[PDB]
């Protein structure tokens, strides 16, 4: 819709976290998503936890992977509960949805963006945080400290962040991103990669897999 958005101004994001050693990227942005998505239609930012779905998504794989949809889809089902209430230990054990305190913040659908699009993703991110992928297994963005990311990645999608804003900055357009290897990467756990660019997958495929939480 405008010109620029940024959901940290407008307090709906929590502090930048560590996925620490296991590959539950997709867990840690599906709970960025719904802490926004909650906020925005309760007023109420509360940390929710990415432990739960890693011990309780069936379908995804714990700390070896897993989905954005499937996730998205948990949090539609079951709701999700407090971070507080379900730490986080970077490792996968026994689901404790039910000892820990039965459903908490509860959505009721997922959608994903039009893919290959600005345009749509866009549109997206300017009614709430979404759930996008990005080739991370460079030494550029793994080495990244600031700035707008031109990039040097190709489109091999490996990893689940968290599009929270998108403006211009010196005649660039760029997509505002929290990632979860903690604040000691990029501008505080952020990065701004450049938008677009003539090829639609988008630069480092930021325009592959989008999803977002849908509050009705």
């Amino acid at each position: 819709l405008p010109e620029s958005v940024d959901w940290r101004a407008k307090g709906a994001v929590t502090p930048v976290k560590h996925q620490g050693y296991c590959e539950s990227c997709w867990a840690f942005s599906t709970v960025a998503t719904v802490e926004g998505i909650n906020k925005i239609k309760t007023g109420n930012l509360v940390e929710l936890s990415e432990q739960e779905l890693v011990d309780c998504d069936l379908q995804s794989y714990g700390c070896n992977r897993g989905y954005q949809s499937t996730s998205l889809q948990y949090v539609a089902q079951n709701g999700i509960h407090l971070r507080a209430k379900y730490p986080y230990i970077a490792k996968q054990q026994t689901c404790r949805a039910n000892q820990v305190g039965g459903p908490k913040v509860k959505t009721n659908g997922v959608g994903r963006v039009q893919s290959n699009n600005e345009g749509s993703l866009l549109n997206a991110i300017a009614h709430q945080p979404v759930s996008v992928v990005v080739e991370s297994a460079g030494r550029d963005f793994q080495n990244y400290k600031g700035g707008i990311f031109e990039g040097s990645c190709g489109t091999k999608v490996d990893h689940a962040v968290t599009a929270v804003g998108y403006g211009k900055s010196g005649g660039k357009g760029y997509i505002l991103i929290k990632n979860s290897w903690g604040p000691g990467w990029g501008e505080n756990g952020y990065i701004r990669i450049r938008r677009a660019s003539g090829n639609s997958p988008g630069v480092c495929g930021v325009y592959r897999s989008s999803y977002y939480p849908i509050k009705n």
